[PDB]
């Protein structure tokens, strides 16, 4: 996160970090044993951590579980990013808890306007390059469709809004891919893509997560 804030240990219960010897992507907890992150996110070999804070030090209310299996999309496409979504089910259920938490699916899309969170371990510059090792906090609000057309032309599906500040200096950033944009606690967004990070009229772009409830559902239903 650019020019976002500590968030504070664990404020975020359903923040996770996916951990492939390091932290690689965020996540969001659904239920005790899924997870929802960005499918450009995947591969093998996955850990989550939840719980986490400072995620370079064990302080207590960490659980690490190892993925059983990942699903990404059926219609991804690691090219136009669309359909950047993905589940990894946890090779056992979560300790449910106030600082290890799922957040709700939505009922329906957020609208322009409507103020998130975004959070993640990523780069915390615009340019050059500091990762913290703390969790990192955005209040944002999501953008007009037209807006986001805008800054990025041929490229905006209806899978994806952006929210930020088209000034610049506030956007998610390298290491929050995958991870939670939570709007009156609903998990509207994943961190999908952007033009760099924090630079003016290229805000941060989301995987529309209203989209796939149903398929998200039907998923955790089978597996
Ligand atoms: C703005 C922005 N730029 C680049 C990346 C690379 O994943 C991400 C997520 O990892 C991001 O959110
Ligand atoms: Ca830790
Ligand atoms: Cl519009
Ligand atoms: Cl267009």
């Amino acid at each position: 996160i650019v020019g976002g804030y500590t968030c504070g240990a664990n404020t975020v219960p359903y923040q996770v970090s996916l951990n492939s010897g390091y932290h690689f992507c965020g996540g969001s907890l659904i239920n005790s044993q899924w997870v929802v992150s960005a499918a450009h996110c995947y591969k093998s070999g996955i850990q989550v951590r939840l719980g986490e804070d400072n995620i370079n030090v064990v302080e207590g209310n960490e659980q690490f579980i190892s993925a059983s299996k990942s699903i990404v999309h059926p219609s991804y496409n690691s090219n136009t990013l669309n359909n950047d979504i993905m589940l990894i089910k946890l090779k056992s259920a979560a300790s449910l808890n106030s600082r290890v938490a799922s957040i709700s699916l939505p009922t329906s899309c957020a609208s322009a306007g409507t103020q998130c969170l975004i959070s993640g371990w990523g780069n915390t510059k615009s340019s050059g390059t500091s990762y913290p090792d703390v969790l990192k906090c955005l209040k944002a609000p999501i953008l007009s469709d037209s807006s986001c057309k805008s800054a990025y032309p041929g490229q905006i599906t209806s899978n994806m809004f952006c929210a930020g500040y088209l000034e610049g200096g506030k956007d998610s950033c390298q290491g929050d891919s995958g991870g939670p944009v939570v709007c009156s606690g609903k998990l509207q967004g994943i961190v999908s893509w952007g033009s760099g990070c924090a630079q003016k009229n290229k805000p941060g772009v989301y995987t529309k997560v209203c989209n796939y409830v149903s398929w998200i559902k039907q998923t955790i239903a089978s597996n």
